């Protein structure tokens, strides 16, 4: 008949338009009514309406229209967040316990199987404790997310039932706290309130599988080859298949595979090298997706540069060429020793050999690698001799073209790690921050936890240090409770992760801490500031693991580590820390009790986590002050809201200032309406000299017991800033030369 | 200095040209000197000579030039064979024993490893018995190969040392007879003389690895999936990797993998189907090569047509489209039941379902499959309904475009096999002749042995039957000795191949037996003839396995088979055999002693084996009377030498008759110089109606206890001859509808 809409109860009515403005103005309380205008939003919604429309599409399109209108006044972000979050909170259930009973009592709607979303012990903990725990949840905190962080949180992370999302966000975060803190409830309420107050957040597989039926909370996996045979290659392929099933990240050390042309004693033939093998890993990276297709399964391939197939390895992730000689859905990385640095330095030659001819090489680092490599370089057992600057030119061609390979430094990582007593660290994970020991028997597993920073900044614009160590103590107790609950997908993972027991802590949003502390990025108080911050994080981490080892005893391989010898991570950098803390009593209690976890700190990139909480990616500056937004039918420009927060107060903001920053791509310094302080507080990273950031990485990574991601931003391809940049990173002592060479077009 | 050639001792001399004609005329004894001309060969050799040439290149180019001059007179084939074979027999050693000591005493020339070419027990058998066995070898038989068969035999099959071939052909065939007949010598000399007199030959992995260090003599491997999980898929991928390492042929039953969109209870997602999985098997088929790169590892993928992904499965081996939706280095095949035949027959509908929804389907054949498929077709549990002639049109589009898929008939194979007591035969091998039971526990392995035919034709033009059964007895004793010596690459292979113990016998060159018996291909004595031949082969095979079971007892699962119930293979076809033999006493001795091997006869294609011995491919007619030859710088036309043998006697051959058959592509029937008998004795297969060949396949395959290859030759794409051809093959009862749709351009 007429234009009827399908009202959410399931019924239909006539189109009465004042229900829209009746609802929006109800959801506009507490905003600037001088620019909050329900009529424009209603008008663009009615531009899209038709007959027979479910009303949840009208609320979705209402929040979408408010998100597109956010450019006119910044309160429409708060409005659009209230529209989407109110749309969800009207939909699903109020009580957490009946949601959990609905998830456990799930039935596959065409197979009849009692196929739960949560394990029965999780439901046991909930139903035994629902009275305190339903009282602990606070739904006032769900209106605190950004809109785009809420849509990113909704599209993939909330547990769905037949396509309809059936979890509020506090149901997910309380589900995580039950999923980790099993027996105890006080830790679940301190962990819940410290969690939902957005102080720290766990990693994404923890948000996937906390308390579910297959609890695989880990996110870091480091695998090396079992053998240089078909059985080793395909058994390693099997382990990468299972681990990439249970939503992990896999970095593979592929150093020990014989090269093209070496003799095969079994079938009297010659090998074809690494290129079809890594092509098999290419199709495996396409087939298995992490979890329920939530993100594609990605593999890192690490190769040391002395291997003979290095040129076809570097020409492998490209765009042109034959298709059968490209494997472009992987991530390639070079695990470079100091000798290739020295031979590129003085234009000498370089010996590409085959690890069947020269066996047992990648397990040897430093001066011993110099002696063994020189002794094989003497005997003439090598196969090819290439001038080192030619291969360096090939590396800069590959990084210039695609950004791959990554570059890590072998002797720097093997020298400055707490797992020296085990052997030689072969590889690292996909995002190049977990530097741990791998073997044929031990497959390295590490857990993650990302602390935010800008929630700690007080109103005095003086940073809070004493809170940060305290939350770090709660985090270390969380991860150390994670390691003993996790279900490892392969049997080699449990022995490594329970013998050595590592954790991982990484912060996100350093640029917001600098803006809210009101310092320039290349100032003196910034370089003092991050140094003091990671002294606080590192100190509180060591105090927390000390207080755990006082209660459960240290890990199984402690005596032999340099921490048992008193050398902490900063002395391996030979940098005495500041007088901000008391390190003597810390080293006394460590010398009397040990520590519980081997490796502690690890700055991860946190793309998706910082996408949720609105912070910037972990430590880098803003890419531009204008950042785009992916909206259906609108992909548009939103300025940095801290910059806009200062501009509305300083008066220089007007109705075309956005258009004034369109034609400069974030560069606010070219405009004549300038207080000449925003040019220091809001430096575009393209307008930031990279070597100051590298010095800041030398200080901060000098207070980190693992590596850290390092997105290199360079506007134009030039070999001097690249070559001097990598050599400068090697001279400062960094464990990671690069993670991406990013060139803006 | 001057033009010096490097004489084979390693020295150098001046170019003296009468050494060439001094040698060729020495190697021309016994030929037609009216057309044997050393001066033309010498002239074209000296066209290629230069300074500093090793003289073995001069003999190689001499045999090559004689091979190109063979068109002028057929004795230059005998000449070129004598040149190449004399070139090899001047080179390597005369004594077999010192060759074997050289192979076992091999050392890798840059690793020092005593890496043998033969096992130490083989050398023990040789050195304990070298006195009789060096006397048994006859080097007069090496001048009996064709030239192109000798070059094909030399480039890949003779065991090389550092690129230089160090085996005479009788060294290889005697190496095979030592490699099979281990303790006994009389069987090695009867097997050697019956072998090197070119009566029968083993399969190609037997020629690869007889008596070597990794004895993997088998050539047929049938694998099904362990599980519909990641562990089953990648464990099956591991087994296909090891088996394709040790030079086997792998056919995989991929029926039991869930389709696109089905729910995954582990990670709450949906599967992507079969297309990326078979893309992973595509790169695995590219990476692992069979043996020492001797032929590329190929996989067969069998799918039953009721699976939901059947359309993307059929559009998968093509040329155009996106690259990520194609897997073209595989071989695809449909395992069709009778219901798709009946629904295509009467234009009805067809139910594409998912084997997670409808479990346990491919293990059910015939009327029970009709009942179970109708019961799932009733409940509405199916997912798609497609008109059957549409999918049949897609099949004819795929076979028309590339020739894949193959077509096998499920109920026909499950009904007419001796392994009915085990369960349901899921799949078959790559070349579609081995129809055996596969399981999660039993991986099917079958050995092969190809008998030639035209060596049996006596001078009376009456075929020898009593010899053929006798050589068949020697063959069955050979293969039954092969099964107990073989080293299976996976542990599931040994249990199947020792419980059920199958063998495989296939003949090659039926067209030569018809020409040497002087009958037309579509005559009456041809259809009588092959029927009598396979009654002889089948009878002698059953008598041989009976006489083995009289001595060792039948296999472990005999009682339950229809042979124990007295029904042989011909009664499953309901065709009483001829009165050529005595079947009553055979069935009495089988009824009193059983048989040793379950399945016996299997016509394989034998591309490479018939390429060696000069026979035609197994049972098909000649593709054309003119067949080309691959020669370096000359790829030219040589007529069928039996046709030429009749033409030089009947006088109609002249110096331009080749040019008269150029413009007709083998069709000798269009020329006016015709005795009108060669038009019957030498029918081009494009000039042969296919349904007579299908009737001949109904008779011959009615006397075969497994399937047989069937190369379908049709000159133009037409749907009536295709559709009526497959339906005609289903009406005759054949186990294999097609193996290739070949269209000449
Ligand atoms: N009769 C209507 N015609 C057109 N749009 C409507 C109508 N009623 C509501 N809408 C719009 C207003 C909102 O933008 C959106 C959702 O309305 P909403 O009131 O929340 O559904 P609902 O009526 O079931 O919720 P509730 O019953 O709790 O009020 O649909
Ligand atoms: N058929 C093959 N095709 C391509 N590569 C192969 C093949 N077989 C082996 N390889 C590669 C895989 C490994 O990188 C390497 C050695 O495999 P492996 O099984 O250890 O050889 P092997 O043990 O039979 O001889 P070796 O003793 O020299 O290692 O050669
Ligand atoms: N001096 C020569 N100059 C050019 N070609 C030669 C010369 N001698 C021989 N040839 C050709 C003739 C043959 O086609 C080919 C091989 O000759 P061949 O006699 O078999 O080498 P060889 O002399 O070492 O063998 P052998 O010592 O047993 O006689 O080279
Ligand atoms: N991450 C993935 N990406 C793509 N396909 C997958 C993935 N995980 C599983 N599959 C496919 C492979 C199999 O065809 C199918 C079932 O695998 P399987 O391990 O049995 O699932 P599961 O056991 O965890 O859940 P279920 O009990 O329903 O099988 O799903
Ligand atoms: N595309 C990606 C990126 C990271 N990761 C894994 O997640 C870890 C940290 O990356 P991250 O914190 O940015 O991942 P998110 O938590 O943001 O999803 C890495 O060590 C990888 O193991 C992944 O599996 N897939
Ligand atoms: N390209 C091929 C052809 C056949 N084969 C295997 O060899 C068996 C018989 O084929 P064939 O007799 O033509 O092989 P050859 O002996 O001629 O080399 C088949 O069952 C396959 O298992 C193979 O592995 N690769
Ligand atoms: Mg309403
Ligand atoms: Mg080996
Ligand atoms: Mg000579
Ligand atoms: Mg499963």
């Amino acid at each position: 008949s007429h234009m009827h809409v399908i009202k959410r109860d399931g019924r239909q009515e006539r189109v009465m338009f004042d229900k829209i403005t009746s609802r929006i103005q109800k959801l506009c309380y507490g905003l600037n009514m001088d620019f909050v205008d329900p009529a424009q939003i209603t008008m663009k919604v009615i531009q899209g309406l038709y007959s027979g429309v479910t009303t949840v599409e009208l609320d979705t399109l209402a929040a979408e229209t408010a998100a597109t209108l956010t450019t006119k006044h910044p309160d429409y972000a708060i409005l659009a967040a209230r529209i989407a979050v109110s749309n969800l909170h009207k939909e699903t259930k109020k009580v957490f316990s009946d949601v959990m009973e609905d998830l456990y009592n799930y039935i596959n709607p065409h197979n009849g199987k009692h196929s739960p979303m949560v394990a029965k012990s999780t439901l046991d903990i909930v139903l035994a404790n629902k009275d305190r725990l339903n009282s602990a949840i606070i739904y006032d905190r769900d209106f605190s997310y950004n809109y785009f962080g809420f849509k990113t949180l909704e599209r993939s992370y909330l547990l769905k039932i037949n396509g309809k999302v059936a979890e509020r966000p506090q149901h997910m975060l309380m589900r995580v706290s039950v999923g980790i803190h099993k027996e105890d409830i006080d830790a679940a309420i301190e962990t819940y309130n410290l969690l939902s107050e957005r102080w720290f957040t766990h990693a994404s597989p923890t948000l996937f599988n906390a308390g579910t039926n297959r609890p695989q909370l880990s996110s870091c996996f480091l695998l090396s080859m079992k053998d240089d045979s078909i059985e080793g290659i395909y058994d390693t392929l099997k382990q990468c298949a299972l681990i990439s099933k249970s939503a992990g990240g896999i970095g593979v050390a592929v150093s020990c595979i014989r090269a093209t042309g070496s003799y095969i004693a079994g079938t009297n033939g010659n090998s074809n090298g690494l290129v079809p093998m890594l092509r098999v890993y290419n199709n495996t990276a396409r087939y298995v997706d992490q979890g329920g297709n939530k993100r594609p399964g990605a593999f890192a391939i690490y190769l040391e540069p002395w291997h003979l197939d290095i040129f076809e390895f570097l020409d492998l992730k490209k765009n042109t060429g034959k298709e059968e000689q490209r494997a472009r859905d992987l991530f390639f990385a070079l695990w470079i020793p100091d000798l290739f640095m020295k031979r590129v330095e003085t234009n000498q030659d370089w010996s590409l050999m085959c690890p069947n001819e020269c066996p047992g090489l990648d397990e040897v680092w430093g001066e011993e690698f110099e002696k063994l490599y020189a002794s094989y370089e003497k005997q003439g057992r090598v196969r090819k001799v290439v001038k080192a600057q030619q291969l360096w030119y090939a590396i800069i061609e590959s990084q210039t073209e695609t950004g791959t390979p990554y570059m890590l430094y072998k002797d720097s990582c093997n020298r400055k790690s707490n797992q020296q007593n085990l052997g030689t660290i072969k590889c690292s994970n996909l995002c190049t921050e977990i530097v741990e020991y791998t073997s044929k028997d031990e497959v390295a597993v590490c857990n993650l936890a990302s602390l935010a920073l800008n929630m700690y900044v007080t109103s005095e614009h003086t940073y809070d240090f004493k809170k940060l160590a305290e939350v770090t103590k709660v985090v270390v107790r969380n991860l150390n409770k994670i390691i003993d609950i996790n279900y490892y997908p392969v049997p080699e993972a449990c022995l490594s992760n329970k013998r050595h027991r590592p954790i991982g802590i990484g912060v996100q949003g350093l640029a917001d801490a600098f803006i809210l502390m009101r310092y320039p990025f290349e100032s003196a108080e910034a370089q003092l500031l991050n140094k003091q911050i990671f002294e606080t994080i590192y100190y509180g981490a060591l105090e927390a693991s000390c207080d755990l080892a006082k209660e459960q005893g240290p890990y199984e391989t402690y005596e032999g580590s340099p921490v048992s010898k008193g050398i902490l991570q900063y002395d391996m950098w030979n940098v005495t820390p500041t007088d901000l803390w008391d390190w003597k009593v810390l080293k006394e209690k460590i010398a009397k009790y040990g520590i519980r976890n081997s490796l502690l700190i690890a700055p991860m990139p946190t793309a998706s986590t910082a996408q949720i909480l609105g912070n910037n990616e972990s430590i880098e500056p803003y890419t531009s002050n204008i950042y785009t937004r992916r909206v259906l039918s609108g992909e548009f420009q939103i300025v940095n809201p801290h910059l806009l927060k200062d501009l509305t107060e300083r008066g220089l903001w007007h109705e075309e200032m956005k258009n004034q920053i369109i034609a400069c791509n974030g560069s606010i310094q070219s405009i004549p309406e300038i207080p000449d302080d925003l040019k220091q507080l809001y430096k575009t990273v393209w307008e930031i000299s990279q070597k100051t950031v590298l010095k800041m990485a030398a200080e901060r990574g000098a207070f980190i017991d693992q590596s850290q991601s390092l997105n290199i931003h360079i506007a134009e391809p030039n070999y001097g800033k690249l070559t001097s940049m990598h050599f400068y990173g090697w001279k400062q002592g960094l464990k990671t030369g690069m993670y991406y060479l990013r060139t803006r077009p």
